[PDB]
């Protein structure tokens, strides 16, 4: 898809047969969700947003399909606005900026 | 031009002759840089780690990565320069996938 952005690029995820609404985050190097059923081991990490830092739970190597595009790679888990699809799976799934 | 990933998504901008770096962020609502005169609104903007309190200025003539744009810029304490929607919209840049 060609995604413009007079609205926030939200996408539906799949991950772990869950459906999660997220963003689609230019500016986010990781990729973070509020909470996951991934059944895997997992550290304590934590990372800087805007407005400070978060705790967050680091999961690797998880399969998540954005908007139909397979992904395999680092969610983290904690208090964000709202999900979000960072550098490290857009990536992946072959997105790029155009104008 | 076409932007990959694989790096922070960094360009030039210029405001009134000043230059600056900034990320052209797909999740920013509006953009927001750290650095005066004119007239201002408060606003908190929010996102991972809570909020911070930016002066909302109105119809600022930007050039970013060389393009024109006029639209909301506002300032703060924000750890990277970022252009946000409000402006990408004005640039006609899209997301491609
Ligand atoms: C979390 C989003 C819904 C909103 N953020 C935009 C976002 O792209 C920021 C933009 C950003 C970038 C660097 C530093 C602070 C904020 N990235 C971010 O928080 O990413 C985090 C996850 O990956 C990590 O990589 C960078 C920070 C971490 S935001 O910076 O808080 C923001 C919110 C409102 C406006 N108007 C402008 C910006």
């Amino acid at each position: 898809p060609q995604i413009t952005l007079w609205k926030r690029p939200l996408v539906t995820i799949r991950i772990a047969g869950q459906l999660k609404e997220a963003l689609l985050d230019t500016g986010a190097d990781d990729t973070v969700i509020e909470e996951m059923n991934a059944p895997g081991k997992w550290k304590p990490k934590m990372i800087g947003g805007i407005g400070g830092f978060i705790k967050v739970r680091q999961y690797d190597q998880i399969i998540i399909e954005i908007a139909g595009h397979k992904a395999i790679g680092t969610v983290l888990v904690g208090p964000t606005p709202v999900n979000i699809i960072g550098r490290n799976l857009l990536t992946q799934i072959g997105a790029t900026l155009n104008f």
